[PDB]
């Protein structure tokens, strides 16, 4: 059951989905092998982008095609402690 998802720099690359993985869950190792965290990036589903968390339940977007996109490069308030 794989989604197609489209990547910034025109990748893309497809995913596997078990029912009840996050969409976190479903695209960390595919982000990852190519440099990338979820945690700097936006999603969505394409239907227009519509944005969708990182805790969507993947199983439901079998079928569709997804878009990750970078955050914009702002600074975060600070968390060290
Ligand atoms: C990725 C990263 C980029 C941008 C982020 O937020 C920008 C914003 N204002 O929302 C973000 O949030 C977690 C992550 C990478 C970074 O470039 C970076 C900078 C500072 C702190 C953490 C990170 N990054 C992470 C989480 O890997």
């Amino acid at each position: 059951n794989t989604i197609r998802v489209f990547l910034p720099n025109s990748q893309r690359t497809v995913v596997n989905v078990r029912n009840g993985m996050s969409l976190h869950d479903c695209l960390m190792k595919a982000l990852k092998v190519r440099g990338l965290q979820p945690e700097c990036c936006a999603v969505y589903r394409l239907q227009e982008k519509k944005p969708i968390g990182w805790n969507t339940d993947a199983a439901w977007l079998i079928g569709e095609e997804l878009q990750v996109e970078f955050l914009d490069h702002v600074p975060l308030t600070t968390h060290n402690f």
